[PDB]
Parts: structure tokens; C-alpha cells; sequence
């Protein structure tokens, strides 16, 4: 359940979301964010115009470091451009990197479907923990692409 932090949802722009579930993007950079447990399943919500859960991946490592060293070490796996990285971290010296593995694309679970699982679902700005029952219903709708 939620205290275990094994099931979470994050939101990504469509080109980055699709890059995670295809395995091209294996690092996700964040500022301050609740940290999941290791081996947590991270469901990928793709924002407008897709507005759907389109896959998931598993968290294999959490890195916390300084902005410039993380770009050097992990920027190529993170898919975004250097300008987009500097924009996002403008105003802090600290960065967090999620290292992901075992990406799995699924048939999109659209917004109305997610609203049956969670009445007031909104795309998380950072990360939202899934309740046991919420994870159950989500798994019940997972199908191959």
C-alpha cells in the first residue's frame, strides 16, 4: 500500500513519456519529489494531447547530486536537450535523477478510465502514490499495444 511506495504515477509531456516506455529515455530528472522505494513501478502518464497512462517502468536507482555533474553523467539517457535541462533546474544547485529499467508500453488507459479508478484524478505535478485498490483496477486494464 501507500506507506510502501511501490506504485506511483508521474506525468510527462508526450514525446518524453513515449521515450520512457520505448526505452530510449532511461533517466528522469526532477527537483524536489517524494522518493519511491527501490524497484517501485512508475506508471507513465502522458499529458496533452495524449492524456493517458501509456506504460510503466521500474525504478532501479535514485541519484541525488549537483546540477552540472548530473548533466555530464546522465544527460544522454535523459533525452531532453541541454537548454531544457538548464531551464528546468534554473535557480537550484541540486538535482535528482530516477534511473529506470524494464520499460513496458501498454494500450493507453485514457482519462475517463482513470477517473473511474480515482474520482478526482489529476495528472500529478510531481508524483502520486497509488492505493492498493487503485493499483488493482489499473492492472486489470493493462493490455499489450
Amino acid at each position: 500500500d501507500i506507506p510502501d511506495r511501490k506504485e506511483a504515477v508521474i506525468s510527462l509531456w508526450p514525446e518524453f513519456a513515449k521515450a520512457i516506455v520505448s526505452g530510449k529515455k532511461t533517466v528522469e530528472f526532477r527537483r524536489r519529489i517524494p522518493l519511491p522505494a527501490l524497484s517501485a513501478r512508475i506508471w507513465i502518464f502522458a499529458t496533452r494531447p495524449v492524456k493517458s497512462v501509456i506504460g510503466f517502468a521500474y525504478l532501479e536507482a535514485i541519484v541525488q547530486g549537483d546540477v552540472n555533474t548530473l548533466w555530464s553523467r546522465y544527460g544522454r539517457e535523459a533525452f531532453l536537450s541541454e537548454q531544457q535541462y538548464r531551464d528546468y533546474f534554473e535557480g537550484t544547485e541540486k538535482a535528482t535523477a530516477f534511473l529506470l529499467r524494464d520499460h513496458q508500453p501498454i494500450r493507453p488507459i485514457n482519462l475517463d478510465q482513470l477517473k473511474e479508478i480515482r474520482a478526482n484524478f489529476q495528472p500529478p505535478q510531481s508524483l502520486t502514490w497509488l492505493r492498493k485498490e487503485e493499483t488493482q483496477k489499473l492492472v486489470s486494464l493493462t493490455s499489450q499495444v
